[PDB]
């Protein structure tokens, strides 16, 4: 059971969204690439928008990518 | 003597850098404008340019704009 009560535990998980996968049938790229995609999204956003905003916009930009640093440590 | 001294040399820079404009008589653009220009597309060339080294010629266009940065406070 204690792997068991673990398994649906966890299965239930992507039940979730599964469920919300059967209501938007839709994907994102994962292993941080729609990070990059939203990064030079907002990395040039930061450059696009710039100021106050990209004080912190390129930062925020920063953490885009930083998803996938942390994968790839 | 001194104020005559940083006389001579700023004379002694301006024709040396006048004499290079008898030769390339471009004027670029001073004051952190240049390190700007500079710092947006090699920015935009390291998002492009390596696929490593992205963290060294934005490092170099960071150090671009530094130059402004420290004088506008």
């Amino acid at each position: 059971q204690q792997i068991l009560d673990e398994a649906e535990r966890s299965l239930h998980d992507a039940l979730c969204v599964l469920a919300q996968t059967v209501k938007d049938s839709r994907t994102v790229y994962g292993g941080g690439c729609s990070e990059m995609l939203m990064a030079h999204a907002v990395t040039q956003l930061a450059n696009r928008t710039p100021g106050k905003e990209a004080v912190a916009m390129e930062s925020y930009a920063k953490a885009l990518r930083m998803l996938p640093t942390i994968i790839a440590d």
